[PDB]
């Protein structure tokens, strides 16, 4: 793919950026966390929100958007594209107005061209090899963060400078094991020796240390120890700072739940959600609702994520919450039984119950 | 099986990478954590949800996918395949339109070829050595984090850089005992010695040590001590940094449970689960639903893991949970008894009981 | 047995590995903890789980699997084999279909050969000396962790590199007491002395210090003190790191309950169980259920460990738990009396009791 | 009795190893902890469980296995035998098909030979010196952690390496007072002295010290001080590391109770028990059940330790326990009185009493 250069001299692209450690950690964490949560299609109702089931888009977004891929893989790929490359494209396969399936279009197999009217022309190369032009009315476009308003910003191009120094530091640390920057003891003899005498000296030292003897340094031989520090040779502080800088660059706090290196755990997920994942959830909801839904059904349907697997609480807290909710008559006991994976029961378990001494506010006298 | 290179010059592959302790710990933790969770097959019912004990796939998943392998072995192998190679392959032995058994196709006994139509040709090498052909519609291909869209990223290929440094550091730390970099006492003599005289010198030193006599340094002999640091020679700081870097590479936040090196116990378990395990469970269950289940069956059957063995709590917390969930008429007594593994008792123990001071909301006036 | 080599030069096998300290500690801890818990054979019942007693396998797994060994020793040997060598074999001694006894087969007395059909042939050398071929249908095979899917991984072969450095460090520390690397004071005389004068000088120094006198160093005698550090001579930091590395290698957290070097103790056992012992318990259950039970009885019986001796709580917690369980009518008082080793009493102590004001949820009006 | 070697050159055996303080502490702790727990013989009854006071083995185990040894001595010797040598031997003096007494066969008075059939021939040397033959069906052979399957691992043989370093360190620390490695003040004189002049020099120095007069250093005399460290000469850090290493070798997590060097007291007792004592108790009781009990008796009799002396609690905790276990109708008052060692009182004190507000679950409606 595309490549860029930095001051350190290293050339950064997607492959070398993913060769790093903090980049892979941050990208995988945010993408897999944001793709695990299930998307849903609701229907606006005077009674509340009905779970739209007979609509094609519901099954197309929950189970499998295609005959090959899966919703989890679909969303992880699309959000990885938005993080690294900048934009993401999918192809709408529709027949007789309704939508049949959605197919992701990778940027390596896609060609983007601008025509005379300012629009775009899309050409897609499928597996066999033939190129097929797809009309611009059958392409879903999602951007992310954009300085312009038309095309999203690319993390690789803008973060070339940050990635180059990290790559160079890693390369220096790796090559320190072969440059000879870790050697400690240097022998010295005050005479001229042919190379064969050099191998003989080295082999003799190895034999002496292997046999459990003690060096004696006869004649003009001498030994000196060189005052080095392998931590300074390996650049641990610099690499730690690079990790912190990458984490800050991807807008993921380095102390989010300490993925890189507030007392209760349940608060940690709350901070993670409300500080990092809210913008991505909102962006996906908005863009999907604008493009995948025609104005005929745009005012009757809306998509919305649910966050319950990421907000699982402690057992005592769950018990107290359920007890105080069912006691005040907010929710019936059948909802609690469903929420714990228990079979429902009929009768008065489906009606609201309230304390005995509760009089309507208009009935007091 | 990979034979990749690195800047430190050390070859990295599955065997050499598994020689490391940190990789052992991380891979084993993920694998034995996912594998030990039972995977249930459920059937949708109007009255909640019920297990599908009569479907063959249920006993195929809970107990044994094959006649020799168990479910634990099956899933730990498949998880290890995803973690290391990125792709896992499963063959469906199905007869009479129904699945009978499943077996795992190791990557060391496969040949994968690309056809003109984009389809894949699979050839499995049986135990006898015979080659057989497996149709592409009888394999269950499942992939890890995919940067391309169709193939998962192999951990070794992209982490060669981070594995090579660890390998070189470990090998140098081991070889410091052979190079003679830990020597500290050096004798000296102002004359020209023959080899047998040096051997006798070392033997006399050893004998004097044995007899408990202080040395005397008679004539032109002298002793010097080098200012060495064995910790610097063994690279302790570099090795520690490598451990935490590997843990960060495998998306495991280091030192959550002390394996690398929230106050209550259950808080840590929920953190580990909701931060690391949830993506793997979601991916596996969705892939299984899409591939192993026919489109007709997908509307009434679904799978779901059983997360209760990692949610064990304190005795007081469990007692409080059960007391407050029984007193409020959410669970019957028999369900709570079954949770503790006790014989059932029919009669009024199977109905919901609530405090006498309750009243339906509609009745009050 | 088999042996392997490392960079440090030390040759590692089972004997030298068990000559270490961390290896023995970790292996013994995990094996004895996992073997102490009692295995049980249950029978599936509509009323719950009946304790299968008349089945041969129940007594064969609880009291004594043989006429010589014991269930504790049986399981400690089998799990030690799985930890160190990689695999474990036992021999099924069966007559008229049912199982009479189980006999463990040690790897030193067993020979493994592969025939033309891909199967295995087993030959076992008993105490007297004669070799007996045993059919492959009378051998129980249990593996552990396997990279392949057929044979388990061996800790010795893969951890040769980790064990070699620890052995070499121990050897260096031991030999420092005879090499002469701990000497502090060196005398010096500016003349040539015959050896007899060396013994005389040493004896004179010993006599002077024994008589309580003070050295005077007449003439050209001199004394120098050499600036050494015995901690650096003995490699305490390196050996500490080796201990930590071994503990991490065996997947046992070094801070599990501090066996090598969360406030309540009861939480410590919970973490230990749920993080280290769950995979082994699950593996043993699965493999035993698959092999030792025919499909005729596989759907009516199942094995299951119980964990109560490892989860003993504080006295106040036990009292509170029992009181709140018997008060809400979850369990009768006879169960509590049994659990404390007290004789049961008849009458209303065997029926569930509940608070006076508890009305069935369908009876409220 | 062993005569093993080590890299430090110090012979290790039972006597030299017991010369160490850490081995003393660990072995004594384990032995006197297991021995002080009483071992009861129980008979199975439908109405719970009852002691077998009329069986001879009961009085043989509680009070005295012999006519000279007590139960405490018997079991502490047998535990020490397992810990040090790995194997313990007991002879059953049984007459008229029943056991009369048991005696302990020390390893220093046995000869064990291997026969062609694999059986063992035992010869005991009585006190008089007479040799007698003991059949292999009249010995109770019990073994510790066995790596082979038939013989336990002896601690000395495998820990020679870790005992030799401790022995060498202790001997050098002791011998620093004889070598003269603690001297710090050295006089000097620029002339050739005779021995009597040196003796007079030392005597004059001592007399000047006695008379309280400052020295004068008249002529060519001078004084120097060496930069020595007695802690480095005595190897304090090495000795501390050796202590903790030995504690780790005997599977005792160091510094649990301060013997080597959870906040409440009872938490520490439960930790010690459930982490160290449980395997020994389980092994001993299962071996006793298998060997001393005939197959006919094994279906109605079993043994069990009495763990209550290590579970003593605070006065407030004990009072709360008894109050809440009596108020709730689980224990009668007489049992609680007997727990505190008080005379019984018949009447209504022997029945279960419960609060008047209780009601059977079946009755409510």
């Amino acid at each position: 793919g595309s490549r860029f250069t930095s001051d350190a001299g290293r050339e950064v692209s997607v492959q070398t950026a993913m060769s790093l450690d903090a980049v892979q950690a941050c990208v995988k964490l945010i993408s897999q966390s944001i793709a695990a949560m299930p998307l849903y299609l609701y229907k606006k109702t005077p009674d509340g929100r009905k779970e739209a089931v007979n609509h094609p888009l519901y099954d197309l977004l929950l189970s499998a958007p295609n005959s090959s891929q899966t919703a989890f893989e679909f969303f992880e790929c699309i959000l990885t594209a938005m993080l690294l490359h900048g934009n993401a494209y999918v192809r709408k396969l529709m027949s007789n107005g309704k939508i049949e399936s959605l197919q992701f279009m990778h940027s390596s197999r896609l060609t983007i061209s601008q025509d005379a009217r300012g629009a775009y022309k899309y050409a897609y190369r499928k597996l066999d090899g033939t190129q097929i032009d797809v009309p611009s009315a059958q392409v879903w476009k999602i951007r992310g963060y954009s300085l312009d308003g038309e095309n999203g910003i690319s993390a690789i191009q803008y973060g070339a400078q940050v990635f180059g120094t990290a790559l160079a530091a890693e390369r220096q640390a790796g090559r320190a094991f072969t440059n000879g920057n870790l050697q400690q003891i240097y022998y010295s003899v005050a005479a001229f020796l042919t190379p064969e005498q050099r191998e003989q000296f080295s082999a003799n030292v190895a034999q002496s240390v292997e046999s459990g003897r003690t060096p004696v340094l006869e004649g003009g031989i001498d030994v000196k120890a060189l005052g080095l520090n392998p931590a300074d040779a390996q650049l641990l502080q610099s690499r730690n700072y690079s990790v912190e800088s990458i984490c800050r660059f991807f807008a993921v706090p380095p102390s989010m739940i300490g993925h890189a290196s507030g007392s209760g755990i349940e608060a940690q997920q709350l901070a993670f959600l409300g500080l990092t994942l809210a913008p991505w959830l909102r962006r996906i909801e908005q863009s999907l609702s604008l493009d995948l839904l025609t104005p005929g059904e745009r005012r009757q349907y809306f998509v919305d994520y649910d966050v319950t697997t990421l907000l699982r609480a402690d057992s005592a807290a769950r018990s107290s919450f359920y007890a105080t909710m069912v006691n005040n008559g907010v929710m019936t006991r059948d909802e609690c039984r469903e929420a714990e994976g228990l079979p429902k029961l009929g009768g008065n378990a489906s009606v609201l119950t309230v304390q005995s001494a509760m009089v309507p506010l208009d009935e007091i006298t």
